[PDB]
């Protein structure tokens, strides 16, 4: 019960749209961002009762992970790539709200956040 419903994945009353740039986030950035050596604290949502974080969801609340992002890739969810992007920068902003600077798990989200970078800075110019 700590743990809440995780974010939807899909929502059959919102609009989305297939653009090569939301190919491009799936294709090349999130296998990219998942097949990285730091990427398992973020393949999932936080649980908070196995990694014994009582309080994350009291601090965190609008929660974000590819796993998520990656069902919602694979699942069409998104209109455009900035509401992709906007998921990946709230994963990684939730990351710099909870943890210290110099932390383990800030430290990872640094490394995969400067490939995510480099990865979007290659965005393809839509169609
Ligand atoms: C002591 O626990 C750890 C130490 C270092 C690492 Br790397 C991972 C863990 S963990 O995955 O067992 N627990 C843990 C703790 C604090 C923050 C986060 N997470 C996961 C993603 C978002 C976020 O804030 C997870």
């Amino acid at each position: 019960s700590m743990n809440p419903p995780p974010p939807e994945t899909s929502n059959p009353n919102k609009p989305k749209r297939q653009t090569n740039q939301l190919q491009y986030l799936l294709r090349v950035v999130l296998k990219t961002l998942w097949k990285h050596q730091f990427a398992w604290p973020f393949q999932q949502p936080v649980d908070a009762v196995k990694l014994n974080l009582p309080d994350y969801y009291k601090i965190i609340k609008t929660p974000m992970d590819m796993g998520t992002i990656k069902k919602r890739l694979e699942n069409n969810y998104y209109w455009n790539a900035q509401e992709c992007i906007q998921d990946f920068n709230t994963m990684f902003t939730n990351c710099y709200i909870y943890n210290k600077p110099g932390d383990d798990i800030v430290l990872m989200a640094e490394a995969l956040e400067k490939l995510f970078l480099q990865k979007i800075n290659e965005l393809p110019t839509e169609e």
